[PDB]
């Protein structure tokens, strides 16, 4: 397994533009477009990502770019930020997995706000770290997701997703 497939089985492929978990304007393999409630807001966005009219839809092709692109940027936000950095470089191949999936979801910033965790997994705590990362929105909201993301920093392999 890779960080492709994993988020891949996270988010799903959906080829129309659709709403998040939280009502917003996605398509693709989650690829948020606005969090604006227009229709049209989310169209033009779009448009602007593809560089062609698409008319709220995509092609495989299409998606698996924007994909490519999203994944390249939470990794290289990880790099760049000053509370990431330090922590996936102190994690396993895996486990670095389960940050950029956080990433990908929330948010640099959503991410680097999860301090407590944040140290505990840099301390190689993996029981504690998963017992602070379920008092959580995230947990509450997306529990089923947020539960593979948590067994997979726990153990360290990806039997979390074995499964799906």
């Amino acid at each position: 397994m890779n960080i492709f497939e994993m988020l891949r089985i996270d988010e799903g492929l959906r080829l129309k533009i659709y709403k998040d978990t939280e009502g917003y304007y996605t398509i693709g393999i989650g690829h948020l477009l606005t969090k604006s409630p227009s229709l049209n807001a989310a169209k033009s966005e779009l448009d602007k990502a593809i560089g062609r009219n698409c008319n709220g839809v995509i092609t495989k092709d299409e998606a698996e770019k924007l994909f490519n692109q999203d994944v390249d940027a939470a990794v290289r936000g990880i790099l760049r930020n000053a509370k990431l950095k330090p922590v996936y470089d102190s994690l396993d191949a895996v486990r670095r997995c389960a940050l950029i999936n956080m990433v990908f979801q929330m948010g640099e910033t959503g991410v680097a706000g999860f301090t407590n965790s944040l140290r505990m997994l840099q301390q190689k705590r993996w029981d504690e770290a998963a017992v602070n990362l379920a008092k959580s929105r995230w947990y509450n909201q997306t529990p089923n997701r947020a539960k593979r993301v948590i067994t997979t920093f726990r153990t360290g392999d990806w039997d979390a997703y074995k499964n799906l």
